[PDB]
RNA sequence: ACGCAUAAAGAUGAGACGCGUUUUAGAGCUAGAAAUAGCAAGUUAAAAUAAGGCUAGUCCGUUAUCAACUUGAAAAAGUGGCACCGAGUCGGUGCUU
DNA sequence: CGTTTGTACTCCAGCGTCTCATCTAATTGCGT
DNA sequence: TGGAGTACAAACG
């Protein structure tokens, strides 16, 4: 018999309906096999799929990048504790020890409490000389005697540790912040060189530059309020480049400097300003005002007292929050009394107390405590330092997060150097500790891996270990830095195995020309006049025209060749460029030229041929770029057999175009079928697009295929699949390919199965103008009437009685059975949630190490169960101990499934249960269902909690009025259709006392929820008064007592209802448990009750 | 002015920064039998950031895939009759296994 | 008297900013 | 979101 079927993509649904040629749907007695005394179970062959969406993986790289930096972050500390070893041992030979022995608690610890000196005196002493780590890196910096190696050790490994961002390049000059004022310089500089005298305007300080947050419309504004400039230089237009990246970056000046570009005064700009240095200060000054906007931002020292700016600034912000803290001790304690015991006291509250020990931020301390320093009197200064927020800060807090690393070098150069002569292992190991500070791993090296990595593409010049000090030495940049782009781009289309040209390659622009200038036709253009023409105006003329020159060749004699030219302007040597034999030299250059940026593997590549080219044009066009891929490779258009490229400069019937020449004639088609060649599992990822659709479409397959299996094996007609979008083109390739394998007299493929795909206007108003009217709040049926009606429709338009099949229509929809399966899962991701919480008595902490019992360290919490497993066993009950019989159900974590898998019996063992019975574990994954009396359902959803399993089937004629109310206004669209849809609603009204009725039974049969079921009725009888929109619109909400999963709160007009949490896995021990296959039609039960 | 480099959505990978938690170290004092009472103080550091693994690397550990049962180490293959009259989570009648 | 267990009721969970590279695919400024 | 954890009072031996 002749079938369809339907289908309905989603992102957590799939529904599958099966027609025949009569619209209405067969029905199939199937077997059910087990240990139960069923043999049968008739059912409809509708359904849906449910299932969980997929996800992105960025939060997984997000957290395997932080394991690595905490990877490294210990061994550079390891390594500068090296360096001190050989000397530590002469100070304190366990001075390291200690500082691993520093968390656990005083009864593990092998040496004393004290990690410094290790005797309480020495201890109390250093925390009174140096109340922060700040007065001793500044007393380092600021001295000239010896310090004791623990503190030199101490300092270093501070800065080593933390320090700061990598983002700014070059050198910065630490006194530059104090020159911000450097404004009226950069205007005199500027008044000397354009010596028409600019204005020198000086009626706005640089501190209205300096403290606004300068945006480039600030910048702009205040820069043009200033100095209305009388040229550009003196304004906006050169101060961006100045102060900022270039928006203009081409013609950045016009008078000077070549009229040439900068970009963002990068390290490159010191030959970048090659231009300005050929034809010239203007430009000098931004660089100091540079350090100086950034300095004098970030410092709040004038660094001519001392070297260590940083050092000093910390100093004072710790100076003012005591000198404030006492003051406002003794103001809140005279004026309020009753307060002082409050803040000063709690640790909860947002008060003082409650913002050093509790949890408190800066934001919510500061909101807390300003209307006691505002009626209060005499706290205008208090008042006027927390309007800036700069009142009661501490050091290490959230904004430090700007401070470039030069400081930090800066601050280190003098540590060394002023303490080296007392020791000499210092003086010649300056250079490698600076190199630990400073070494970095450029970001296309990638992962140091030796071959077991998924993600590495690093290659060795050697087989030895890397260090900071020999990377070079090991690791060949030249090849990791090719192999970083050879790796991402993509391979040709029609040889799937070699690389694409690029875009500018020369061969790729002959091939280009020759295939545009063969259609030139009137007859067509021969080769003789292929090369009289491409010689005269494609090698000359920069820009030639479509249409004219060609003309006026001709009338002489009775679409760009760019890289051609931009390399003629570049190296002058007229026939060094036009020689073949050359041409594999300067096609390296060309791939040179747009595989690299770094302008340092440029000098590494080009440098063979610095004999071949005189120094000029070799530094000119080490300067040039190019970039793109293109879409063709080498072998598919020349060197494979007269090549393709030979035929397209030949001259005859030869000038026939690349698609046709390469398609028609079969020397040249042998290519596309001697390497034509891809499974599913790979094919998807050629799909665009999140993973939310791939899952939907790997699922669709499926359950095509098993549909496929049950109906006898015969091929389907017709498919209708449903979401100018390339997505539903692919599925229907996808399809197709899988369905239509058979071939022809001429061995190609026999369409045996047709595809189609539709659009939802048509399916919506087909809705509308049959009133099929659709409301998602009630039960989940609406994904396979939905599937139903794409099969209806698809095939009664690619076919083409309205009065006579929408009875089978209407029952159809009404029909009470539809085979809703919810996909069970094994569960995947981390252990546990995140929050160390402190230390409790209670037993559930989960260790977080091997060797740290949570009862004295604290630890995680809540850990998530990976599936459940049924165990019957004998256990020890009572003082008498008695081998009780118990039939039990456990739950398996994923911290725990590892060992599970591996050994069974000793995890068991290991919970206690003795004397397991092997055969009788049962592994129960999350949504496993049970079916207990009455057809009532429960789905586990964990160890110890269940959720609903059944729905609520509503007649038709119920959800047919509820649409008609649960929308009033928005809905009538019409008048004419509205009077009469006024007039029909408003003649009964007691449907709201049979939706009332029938939750009410329902949930007596199977919800048993019967308090809430007492609110919601007594709730209703009170509010029955008013108006049916008002009723419905709360009506609608009603029905989340009854709906599928996990059980949620929702609210009556004024009443809000708890939602009631199901506990009681005991009583599932003895249900029928139900094992359904994916589309539920083939089904196994097995009945606890016969075990144990 | 039709044109395409464009911004503005994503997908994937690599390189660095700033915080935040947890446990110790920073000798609280006085009057009282104690409970309690009065006052003083507060800003920093070390160690860990999924338990761990063997391939021992400056490497790997949260994405994707997964009813039953027979065979197969596994991948993988294979295993469940039809017509008719009716509907409250699917029934019944008939034929043939 | 002592224990287990059943219901109703809270309170809760790691986060923000940089640089670089490739691809797809639908969009618009105003190129002239 | 929806699941683990704390604190509370009644049925059963």
């Amino acid at each position: 018999k002749k079938y369809s079927i339907g289908l309905d993509i989603g992102t957590n649904s799939v529904g599958w309906a099966v027609i025949t040629d009569e619209y209405k749907v067969p029905s199939k007695k199937f077997k059910v096999l087990g240990n139960t005394d069923r043999h049968s179970i008739k059912k409809n062959l509708i359904g849906a799929l449910l299932f969980d969406s997929g996800e992105t993986a960025e939060a997984t790289r997000l957290k395997r990048t932080a394991r690595r930096r905490y990877t490294r972050r210990k061994n550079r500390i390891c390594y500068l504790q090296e360096i001190f070893s050989n000397e530590m041992a002469k100070v304190d030979d366990s001075f390291f020890h200690r500082l691993e022995e520093s968390f656990l608690v005083e009864e593990d610890k092998k040496h004393e409490r004290h990690p410094i000196f290790g005797n309480i005196v020495d201890e109390v002493a250093y925390h009174e000389k140096y109340p922060t780590i700040y007065h001793l890196r500044k007393k380092l910096v600021d001295s000239t005697d010896k310090a004791d190696l623990r503190l030199i050790y101490l300092a270093l490994a501070h800065m080593i540790k933390f320090r700061g961002h990598f983002l700014i390049e070059g050198d910065l000059n630490p006194d530059n912040s104090d020159v911000d004022k450097l404004f009226i310089q950069l205007v005199q500089t500027y008044n000397q060189l354009f010596e028409e005298n600019p204005i020198n305007a000086s009626g706005v300080d640089a501190k209205a530059i300096l403290s606004a947050r300068l945006s480039k419309s600030r910048r702009l504004e205040n820069l043009i309020a200033q100095l209305p400039g009388e040229k550009k230089n003196g304004l906006f237009g050169n101060l961006i480049a100045l102060s900022l990246g270039l928006t203009p970056n081409f013609k950045s000046n016009f008078d000077l400097a070549e009229d040439a570009k900068l970009q963002l005064s990068k390290d490159t700009y010191d030959d970048d300003l090659d231009n300005l240095l050929a034809q010239i200060d203007l430009f000098l000054a931004a660089k100091n005002l540079s350090d100086a906007i950034l300095l004098s931002d970030i410092l709040r020292v004038n660094t001519e007292i001392t070297k260590a700016p940083l050092s000093a600034s910390m100093i004072k912000r710790y100076d003012e929050h005591h000198q404030d803290l006492t003051l406002l001790k003794a103001l809140v304690r005279q004026q309020l009394p009753e307060k002082y015991k409050e803040i000063f006291f709690d640790q909860s509250k947002n008060g003082y107390a409650g913002y050093i020990d509790g949890g408190a931020s800066q934001e919510e301390f500061y909101k807390f405590i300003k209307p006691i320093l505002e009626k209060m009197d005499g706290t205008e200064e208090l008042l006027v330092k927390l309007n800036r927020e700069d009142l009661l800060r501490k050091q290490r807090t959230f904004d430090n997060g700007s401070i470039p690393h030069q400081i930090h070098l800066g601050e280190l150069h003098a540590i060394l150097r002023r303490q080296e002569d007392f020791y000499p292992f210092l003086k010649d190991n300056r250079e490698k500790i600076e190199k630990i500070l400073t070494f970095r791993i450029p970001y296309y090296v990638g992962p140091l891996a030796r071959g077991n990595s998924r993600f590495a593409w690093m290659t060795r010049k050697s087989e030895e270990t890397i260090t900071p000090w020999n990377f070079e030495e090991v690791v060949d940049k030249g090849a990791s830095a090719q192999s970083f782009i050879e790796r991402m781009t993509n391979f040709d289309k029609n040889l799937p195995n070699e690389k694409v040209l690029p875009k500018h390659s020369l061969l790729y622009e002959y091939f280009t020309v020759y295939n545009e200038l063969t259609k030139v036709k009137y007859a067509f253009l021969s080769g003789e006049q292929k090369k009289a023409i491409v010689d005269l105006l494609f090698k000359t003329n920069r820009k030639v025209t479509v249409k004219q020159l060609k003309e006026d060749y001709f009338k002489k004699i009775e679409a760009s060749l760019g890289t051609y030219h931009d390399l003629l302007k570049i190296i002058k040597d007229k026939d060094f460029l036009d020689n073949e034999e050359n041409e594999d030299i300067l096609e390296d250059i060309v791939l040179t030229l747009t595989l690299f940026e770094d302008r340092e593997m440029i000098e590494e590549r080009l440098k063979t041929y610095a004999h071949l080219f005189d120094d000029k044009v070799m530094k000119q066009l080490k300067r040039r770029r190019y970039t793109g891929w293109g879409r063709l490779s080498r072998k598919l258009i020349n060197g494979i057999r007269k090549t393709i490229l030979d035929f397209l400069k030949s001259d005859g019937f030869a000038n026939r175009n690349f698609m046709q020449l390469i398609h028609d004639d079969s020397l040249t088609f042998k290519e596309d079928i001697q390497k034509a060649q891809d499974s599913l599992h790979e094919h998807i990822a050629n799909l665009a697009g999140s993973p939310a659709i791939k899952k939907g479409i790997l699922q669709t397959v499926k359950v095509v295929d098993e549909l496929v299996k049950v109906m006898g094996r015969h091929k389907p007609e017709n498919i209708v699949i449903e979401m100018t979008r390339q997505i539903t083109k692919h599925v229907a390739q996808i399809l197709d390919s899988r369905m239509n394998t058979k071939y022809d007299e001429n061995d190609k493929l026999i369409r045996e199965v047709k595809v189609i795909t539709l659009k939802s206007k048509l399916v919506s108003d087909f809705r509308k103008d049959f009133q099929f009217y659709k409301v998602r709040e009630i039960n989940n049926y609406h994904h396979a009437h939905d599937a139903y009606l794409n099969a209806v429709v698809g095939t009664a338009l690619i076919k083409k009685d309205k009065g006579r099949d929408f009875a089978t229509v209407r029952k159809v929809l009404s029909m009470p059975q539809v085979n809703i399966v919810k996909k069970t899962e094994v569960q995947t991701g981390g252990f546990s949630k995140e929050s160390i919480l402190p230390k409790r008595n209670s037993d559930k902490l989960i260790a977080r190490k091997k060797d740290w019992d949570p009862k004295k360290y604290g630890g995680f919490d809540s850990p998530t169960v990976a599936y459940s497993v049924l165990v019957v066993a004998k256990v020890e009950k009572g003082k008498s101990k008695k081998l009780k019989s118990v039939k039990e159900l456990l739950g398996i974590t994923i911290m725990e499934r590892s060992s599970f898998e591996k050994n069974p019996i000793d995890f068991l063992e290991a919970k206690g249960y003795k004397e397991v019975k092997k055969d009788l574990i049962i592994k129960l994954p999350k949504y496993s269902l049970f079916e207990l009396e009455n057809g009532r359902k429960r789905m586990l959803a964990s160890a110890g909690e269940l959720q609903k399993g059944n729905e609520l089937a509503l007649p038709s004629k119920y959800v047919n009025f509820l649409y008609l109310a649960s929308h009033y206004e928005k809905l009538k669209g019409s008048p004419e259709d509205n009077e009469q849809k006024q007039l029909f609603v408003e003649q009964h009204k007691h449907y709201l006392d049979e939706i009332i009725e029938q939750i009410s039974e329902f949930s007596k049969r199977v919800i048993l929820a019967d308090a809430n079921l007492d609110k919601v009725l007594s709730a209703y009888n009170k509010h029955r008064d008013k108006p049916i929109r008002e009723q419905a619109e709360n009506i609608i909400h009603l029905f989340t007592l009854t709906n599928l999963g996990a059980p949620a709160a929702f609210k009556y007009f004024d009443t809000t209802i708890d939602r009631k949490r199901y506990t009681s896995t005991k009583e599932v021990l003895d249900a029928t448990l139900i094992h359904q296959s994916i589309t539920g039609l083939y089904e196994t039960r097995i009945d606890l009750s016969q075990l144990g």
